[PDB]
């Protein structure tokens, strides 16, 4: 009977919390972050070697970048230009080598080498780092380079 | 029947949401957020050129700070004053030299000059700075003033 | 048509509570923690007692102020990460040798280091954390980490 009105009433609400945290979406992204489809990525704003960039974003519930397409590796682009640094992805062929694997073990769906690259130099080149011209390369996992996780 | 329980249900599940996102509000605008009515002004912490300011926020789905009463001009004043650094706000007399407007091309409703401004000093001050003490002065658009932006 | 709007609201909220348990994660995202009910977050930088005592209440929270073993050891991880102790909320400006909360009332847990506090030259009424998570009390006027709880 009256429950129509109990339905539009929750509407209401629903619907100021909508607009709330659109905006408050929009303010947090303000200008650390980036989103793209359903992701986002965040910077911490300073650099880390590989293993400890790894384990500040696995410990806020994240991981380490990881572009899955050109659209999302654009949207990470737009941070390494932002912060005017050089990013490491989540991906490694620390496992076998040659063969860059996400986080959980699966082979790349996207990639986008820098010309020569992958290349190993010295034999021991596992992790990867994104330029400023939104490129990869393969980068010796104790080097330290701009955290930015993604969730 | 099962519809009341329904909607029951939701308005709890809408009670938590809006108890939790009200505290992470006040997290979100600590320390470079500022709240006024149903704006928010936030500030990237860096002083860039108007042209790179004006790009920053609009890429963020904002604009620079456009303070439309002396309300949220206080406001703005709070964090420029946090800052300890003078700030761009959006507004320019590029189009019409004397005449300051939006970017939307609208002209102001509220202003807070300086005595003595606009001046055009030197012939060329075609943008708007905020002082500490939140009054305004025209001022060249090559200067680096602190990145305000509003959502 | 009363079920088909409840179904479409039902959709909206399972939306918004993954959006927001999302959102959650990127806002902690690097400089807060949540233990309990309560969250902490570093401003990032350093400040004397009274003016980093005057941030957080503008911002309609307090100084951190852990009130147990679990609240300080999630404090202690922006400490850590920042290494740069923090100021707590807690003095003993008012008597020495009591060291109070902003409300007024006394210590309910403190995790002193050895031998503190000691009011060292007979001027210590502040309290920092180390990056070891225990406390020693120090001069108001020094610059710490500044931390907020909401
Ligand atoms: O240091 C490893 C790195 O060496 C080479 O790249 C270097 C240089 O040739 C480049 O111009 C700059 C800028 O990209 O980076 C290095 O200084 C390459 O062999 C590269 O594959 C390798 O990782
Ligand atoms: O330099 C342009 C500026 O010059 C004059 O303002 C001076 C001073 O009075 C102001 O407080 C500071 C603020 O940064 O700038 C100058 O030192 C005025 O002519 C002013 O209108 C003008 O924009
Ligand atoms: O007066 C400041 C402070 O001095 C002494 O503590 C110092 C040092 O002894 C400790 O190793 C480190 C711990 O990280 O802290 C200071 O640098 C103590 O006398 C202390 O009570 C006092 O507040
Ligand atoms: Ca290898
Ligand atoms: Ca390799
Ligand atoms: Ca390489
Ligand atoms: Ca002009
Ligand atoms: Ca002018
Ligand atoms: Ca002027
Ligand atoms: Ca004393
Ligand atoms: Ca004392
Ligand atoms: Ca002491």
């Amino acid at each position: 009977a009256s429950l129509r009105q109990q339905v539009e009433a929750l509407q209401g609400q629903v619907q100021h919390l909508q607009a709330a945290f659109s905006q408050y979406k929009k303010v947090e992204l303000f200008p650390n972050g980036q989103s793209v489809g359903e992701k986002i990525f965040k910077t911490a704003g300073f650099v880390k070697p590989f293993t400890e960039a790894q384990l500040l974003c696995t410990q806020a519930g994240g991981q380490l970048a990881s572009p899955r397409s050109a659209a999302e590796n654009a949207a990470l682009q737009q941070l390494v230009v932002a912060k005017n640094e050089a990013a490491f992805l989540s991906m490694t062929d620390s496992k076998t080598e040659g063969k860059f694997t996400y986080p959980t073990g699966e082979s790349l769906v996207y990639s986008n080498w820098a010309p020569g690259e992958p290349n190993d130099d010295g034999g021991s080149e596992d992790c990867v780092e994104i330029f400023t011209n939104g490129k990869w390369n393969d980068r010796a996992c104790g080097e330290k380079r701009l955290v930015v996780c993604e969730f």
